[PDB]
């Protein structure tokens, strides 16, 4: 007769946000089990998006454009800021950031938050393109969320491999489900989302003691950065394939990168050649995007799911009965580039639905 | 002071192409390791093919197109045919196979081996499309698969799970690598094969005693088929996008699956409806093909790879000596829609080319 928790949730998705979603979730004494195909230790899977990123803070909205991204990103600064001194996070100063106009830095709306905020001179810009330097923050990418796995593993959360075809088999002894399944929620019965898209981002990870970030924008027909993370390493990156799916590394594209690249920081050669960069990996990853901007909402699904809720339902067209329970869905995806600089905030409010929704319905 | 083999070969790639080339190397007495990033347990996996065919008999060129397609075709068939009384391979008799015309019939080059091959008459055909039916065989795509890999662990070969970005990671104590990795021979340093392409296939798995095959080609806009399987399983299929990436479901390709596949045979049906029609897993595979036809051929290379050898090679641009060892790379890729079909025979001509390595080289 041993008194049980009332407070049980199912996180769907293993990358940065289900991740940060489950810790805020177990932090708050809610019971947390993730479910989901690739987990923390795939750290090359390229059917997930979280082990690819740089990941460093850049805003890419106006106030206007992306209010609910200015919250999240401004919201996890904060919390990286608290993970430097343990090293879980790492300043980036100077870096520098190239647009090609005054557009292209989005109302400086985050001039008080990155330290330093300055504007650059033309003399310190590629020709015809405008900058500013700031100090920021990078994560290493799959030891962040490793880390954020280690978290849950102390508070008690549980994880385990698997892969969803239909709503029904994550409601698994919970009432409320955390969607956090980046590109997945498209093809999941029961969310069925058309609006899921990815858009595909090749990179190089370099050997090099270089310890500063670059970014330029400058140029539409060549996106080019250089973000320095923890061990010695620096990622080149380029590509923005929006609807791209292609999984294979593109070798004119290694060049291109690593050409731009150069350009802005030859500091990343041995020599400041092409050939002096030493190459650790050739990636390619595919950022989990949602046509109308990332979705962070409580939905209400009576369970089991019928074809005139989903054409992906199991069994036949024909559905009734049988049962007929109801249950909180809470979305979490679609957030492209910016998956890490919006998680912590992102994930906040991810937790304030389910406090919500357990207030409503669950008790 | 033990006596060890001099045989040892690494197997790169766990799809039906890799596994069969092991199993008969390993008959041969090689000392065979599989090293690969997709294994036989992972059947939902999409990042390799071989989890998501039907898996039938069914030639698709010309003795003049594709000579060495048929002469494995043929040689895979025998194999088949021995592996029904234990049922790893299952008879699809009365199969149908509509085509546009006399050309898509190819010859009939295969009518001696498929049993009891026959034209249709008119009646027996969709409108405007010929047809012949035969008796054909069928393996259940990933537990054929896992067969293979019991029949390895008994023979002594070993599995290990891992993702190579460069040829030397393969060449582990080993100076002979079968490369059986389908779309990923494109991404590896040291065969780069920019060839290599996808080709998309979306199919609805369904519950149904449906036993008939039935193929259906005379439609441009709409490839359809019906394959059985053991278990009371029917695969229902439709799409052939070459070059598409897409790991997606497409809901409107589901309706058309079905239709078209109804329209085939409503015994797929509970009632002849699309809505009694019972689902159980709607499926994105890609098939791993190449242009130019599969490859599969042996190659002498040397080691460590330099810059000029692969776009794609480690450390700075500059290499040199720092040693030089040369090695044997057989390639087994490229089969596209036919690599459960032509796997025996393929594995055939993998093992002669690898006796031949030995022969020459390796002692
Ligand atoms: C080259 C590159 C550069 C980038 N750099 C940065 C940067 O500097 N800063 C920044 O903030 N971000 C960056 N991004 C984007 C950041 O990578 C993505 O926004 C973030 O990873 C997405 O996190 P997620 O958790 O939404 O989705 P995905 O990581 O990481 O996770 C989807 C989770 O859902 C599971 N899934 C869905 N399908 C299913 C199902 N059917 N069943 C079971 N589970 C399933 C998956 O297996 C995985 O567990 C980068 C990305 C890329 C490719
Ligand atoms: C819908 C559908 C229908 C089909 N039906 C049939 C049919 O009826 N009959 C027929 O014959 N065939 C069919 N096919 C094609 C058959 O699926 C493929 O030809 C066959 O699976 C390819 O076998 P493979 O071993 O070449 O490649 P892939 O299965 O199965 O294996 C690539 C292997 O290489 C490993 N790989 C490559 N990248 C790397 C690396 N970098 N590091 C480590 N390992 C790595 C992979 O992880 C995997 O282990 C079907 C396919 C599809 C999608
Ligand atoms: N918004 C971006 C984020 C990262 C890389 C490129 C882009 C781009 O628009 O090209
Ligand atoms: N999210 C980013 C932040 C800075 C540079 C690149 C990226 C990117 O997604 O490619
Ligand atoms: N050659 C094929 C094999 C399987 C399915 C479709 C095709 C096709 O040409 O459309
Ligand atoms: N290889 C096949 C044989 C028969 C029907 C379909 C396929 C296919 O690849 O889709």
């Amino acid at each position: 007769l041993m008194m049980h928790s009332q407070k049980r949730v199912v996180v769907l998705g293993s990358g940065v946000i289900g991740l940060s979603s489950a810790l805020i979730l177990a932090r708050k004494g809610y019971s947390v089990h993730i479910l989901a195909r690739d987990l923390p230790e795939d750290v090359s899977s390229q059917t997930f998006a979280s082990p690819w990123a740089g990941a460093n803070w850049t805003p890419f909205m106006t106030l206007t454009d992306g209010p609910r991204q200015a919250k999240w990103e401004e919201s996890t600064f904060k919390k990286w800021v608290e993970l430097v001194p343990t090293g879980h996070a790492m300043w980036l100063k100077g870096t520098r950031r190239f647009a090609q106009n005054e557009d292209g830095l989005l109302g400086h709306w985050y001039k008080d938050i990155t330290p330093n905020y300055r504007p650059l001179p033309s003399s310190e810009c590629p020709p015809g393109a405008i900058g500013v330097t700031y100090d920021t923050l990078s994560v290493h990418a799959p030891k962040y969320c490793q880390y954020l796995a280690r978290e849950l593993q102390k508070l008690g959360a549980t994880f385990e491999r698997r892969t969803v075809t239909s709503l029904e088999q994550a409601f698994d002894g919970a009432d409320l489900v955390v969607n956090a399944t980046g590109l997945g929620a498209k093809s999941i019965a029961g969310i069925d989302d058309q609006a899921a898209e990815p858009i595909r981002g090749q990179t190089v990870l370099v050997k090099s003691p270089c310890k500063r970030c670059t970014m330029d924008s400058s140029d539409p027909a060549s996106p080019a950065y250089i973000i320095p993370r923890p061990g010695g390493e620096v990622i080149c990156g380029g590509t923005y394939g929006v609807g791209d799916w292609d999984l294979s590394v593109n070798p004119e594209t290694v060049q291109r990168i690593l050409k731009h690249c150069l350009r802005l920081d030859p500091t990343i050669s041995s020599d400041g050649t092409i050939e002096g960069i030493e190459v650790l990996r050739h990636n390619v990853g595919l950022r989990p995007a949602r046509r109308g901007g990332p979705r962070v909402e409580a939905e209400r699904i009576v369970l089991p799911l019928d074809r005139t809720k989903s054409p992906l339902s199991l069994g036949r067209g024909s559905a009734r009965a049988a049962k007929e329970k109801e249950v909180t869905l809470v979305h979490a995806y679609g957030f492209s580039s910016a998956g890490y600089q919006q998680s912590w905030g992102a994930a906040e409010d991810v937790a304030q639905l389910v406090d919500e929704a357990f207030q409503r319905y669950h008790g």
